[PDB]
């Protein structure tokens, strides 16, 4: 179910960019009983980052591979793992990067059907992890990769559990008492949708991370995006509720956004449709 990878099976050729708690590389894969050299994406995680031993990390990474079966078209399967001095994670090399970059670079050229479709896709993958009882703990436009412009897939799930902080994305219970539930991921989904609807703007721009906790208590939220009708922004605002059970469910989000995709011009006001 989970491929254990020898150091000679792969080699991190180029670097894609550095992460907050590690570095992301572009590499190759010459498997055990295979002679081809498959291009892969390798995630080297910094040493002593995870407060677990390699055998504890291994057994926990076995369930993040159980997710890969029966699978989901909007969930990133992990190809293999390298548990040596550091934790290295192999996945397919997606040449079109994250949706955070896609919306920032394509801002003008992006349509309304696209954003609502992406919002259904992100909720479709998150509902799958809810049903397979995995809690992402870090969902944002950065951890959602563009396979093709109409196919986004969520990556970096369970990684936060694997180690031991995105303040501007966490639900208030996660910030205050480190409580991560399936409903805390719905707060992140709302923030993630706010990122798409604001062409990659940084949430709470200006406000320090330390401040956010009190800002959410004063009932202040991310503003209504200049394309979002009150209808859509209300879905977003509902995700950011204080009582976690009161926030929408991922089944309900798929449903509400699927309805909006039928007539995207009614729910999103972009110049070009
Ligand atoms: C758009 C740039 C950005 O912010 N990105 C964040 C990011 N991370 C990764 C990535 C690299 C290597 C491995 C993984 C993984 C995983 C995983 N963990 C648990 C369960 C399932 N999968 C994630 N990428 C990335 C870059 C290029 N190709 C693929 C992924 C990005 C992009």
């Amino acid at each position: 179910l989970l491929r254990i990878l020898k150091e000679t099976e792969f080699k991190k050729i180029k670097v894609l960019g550095s992460g907050a708690f590690g570095t992301v590389y572009k590499g190759l894969w010459i498997p055990e009983g295979e002679k081809v050299k498959i291009p892969v994406a390798i995630k080297e995680l910094r040493e002593a980052t995870s407060p677990k031993a390699n055998k504890e990390i291994l057994d926990e990474a076995y369930v993040m591979a159980s997710v890969d079966n029966p699978g989901n078209p909007h969930v990133c399967r992990l190809l293999g793992i390298c548990l040596t001095s550091t934790v290295q994670l192999i996945t397919q090399l997606m040449p079109f990067g994250c949706l955070l970059d896609y919306v920032r670079e394509h801002k003008d050229n992006i349509g309304s059907q696209y954003l609502l479709n992406w919002c259904v896709q992100i909720a479709k993958g998150m509902n799958y992890l809810e049903d397979r009882r995995l809690v992402h703990r870090d969902l944002a436009a950065r951890n959602v990769l563009v396979k093709t412009p109409q196919h986004v897939k969520i990556t970096d799930f369970g990684l936060a559990k694997l180690l031991g902080v995105p303040i501007k994305w966490m639900a208030l219970e996660s910030i205050l008492h480190r409580i991560y539930t399936h409903q805390s991921d719905v707060w992140s989904y709302g923030v993630t949708v706010w990122e798409l609807m604001t062409f990659g703007s940084k949430p709470y721009d200006g406000i320090p991370a330390s401040e956010i906790s009190s800002i959410l208590e004063k009932g202040e939220r991310l503003p209504q995006p200049p394309i979002c009708t009150i209808d859509v922004y209300m879905i977003m605002r509902k995700c950011w509720m204080i009582d976690a059970d009161s926030r929408p469910k991922f089944r309900e989000l798929i449903i509400e956004f699927s309805k909006m995709a039928r007539d995207p011009q009614r729910y999103l006001v972009i110049q070009g449709d």
